[PDB]
């Protein structure tokens, strides 16, 4: 309970929190970069190559063998853009119907869809699901294709596991995409979307739980995109912790549309 | 003297340590992306039949992903070819296996590692037997016997003559047994995925743009043989220094960064 010992108590909190934030940010960055590579893989080996080198078996094998490259992701998949005019054709060729994510039921008529055609086996239940039939995923698809860049959702409970996480989506464009394209041109040139699920609830707990001093510290991560409406991304905020001291560590997950932060406290 | 001396030491440690972290991190990112390319060649060239990868495709994919491999000047894939197979191999590729030093047709050897796929930045490697250079040859043998990424000593690279280090990963056939012996690894070897760390240019680019670069002297040494340190980066010069840790991921090799003030 001494002074000066409590200067050091805070010094250790600051160092522990800052290190955890740097680890989370670095590992997410590594994962985004490898998802970018997979988007380029689909472009080069599925679209550009005549004939395609990628079937479901191939995508499953390659993604399984490279899972270690994407540490915070529970799975990756590729969804192809399908406009309604094309839907009957697409379904006949694939020998399956486009399904809704809420029920796995045949999709109602929509202007367009994003059905998963390739999946890592860890997320095999995504196959044939229209990723535009979930609101988080729909919004991410639109912003991915309009901006040309990787985008993140708000935190929400993922399919099957119901774990609290965030989704990462990258656009894949046709070779007809003009140089210095307008948004309207990006949309017209969209082939599909390469997505991954950051299972924060399971995988961030696994990362943090293996670190020395974990039992001493409470770690929470927030999506603070809207200042007046912070959203829990990781942690049990209700859980009892030391109310007298906290530290805020910076996080940058790389999507300028979203903002995040980590807050650490001692248990008692 | 003297509180100012303390601050001067603290600045040196901080400057050197950050540079060391930046270099280790960039190396690590490149090593990891090279490992992914090794897996890509295995999946697309060997596991799929017929092969679903070729030079055009490898060149496009590696060009588009060059950003994933900082400090690498280029990547190439060399296939293992034993002498009995040479005639068939050369007929299939419509070219002759060449020596690295003169580009002359290779004399007969027990085996060869001719480059079949290359990033266009290292297009001059195509058809060269990578076993015809002693640093690359040793790297290839150790990659295939250990099953893991390996690094060379610093040496001067082809074409540019830049001082650098080569990274080599083995690629195996799916006939590789589980928990293989070294003999089983050799037997199951398909080829070698390599890249060149151009230290002289690309590490200079990384470190030389940094603030305070003019106030310090930075060296990186390969200290695999403690009695014969080899310069990887810096000048040939033999009080106040600081040693910062580097780990480039190959247990066969050891490295360190040393930083010093000028005056
Ligand atoms: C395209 C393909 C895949 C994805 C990734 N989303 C996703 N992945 C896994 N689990 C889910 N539950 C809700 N959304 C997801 C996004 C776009
Ligand atoms: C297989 C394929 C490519 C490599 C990489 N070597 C290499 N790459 C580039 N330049 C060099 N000059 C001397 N050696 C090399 C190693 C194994």
């Amino acid at each position: 309970m001494d002074d000066a010992n409590k200067i050091r108590r805070e010094e250790v909190l600051v160092s522990m929190c800052d290190q955890r934030a740097r680890m989370l940010q670095d590992q997410f960055s590594v994962s985004v970069n490898h998802v970018h590579a997979l988007a380029i893989l689909v472009s080069t080996f599925h679209y550009h190559k005549n004939p395609s080198a990628i079937d479901q078996e191939t995508f499953a094998e390659y993604t399984a063998r490279t899972a270690f490259e994407r540490p915070l992701l529970s799975g990756v998949a590729y969804a192809e853009k399908v406009v309604n005019f094309e839907r009957e054709m697409f379904e006949r060729q694939h020998n399956w119907v486009i399904k809704t994510m809420d029920r796995g039921e045949p999709s109602p008529v929509r202007d367009e869809y994003a059905p998963v055609i390739f999946s890592q086996d860890s997320v095999s239940y995504l196959e044939s699901l229209d990723m535009m039939s979930g609101e988080e995923d729909r919004e991410n698809i639109l912003r991915a294709r309009e901006t040309g860049k990787a985008v993140l959702t708000s935190p929400f409970r993922l399919l099957e596991t119901h774990h609290l996480g965030v989704v990462l989506t990258f656009p894949v464009y046709k070779s007809s995409l003009p140089e210095n394209p307008t948004v309207e041109e990006r949309i017209a040139a969209t082939a599909g979307y390469l997505g991954g699920a950051f299972d924060v609830e399971s995988l961030v707990e696994n990362l943090l739980g293996q670190l020395a001093g974990n039992q001493a510290i409470v770690v929470h991560v927030y999506d603070i995109t809207n200042a007046s409406d912070p959203l829990v991304m990781y942690g049990n905020q209700d859980e009892e912790a030391d109310r007298s001291l906290s530290h805020e560590s910076k996080l940058d997950f790389g999507d300028p549309f979203r903002k995040h932060k980590m807050i650490c406290r001692y248990h008692q």
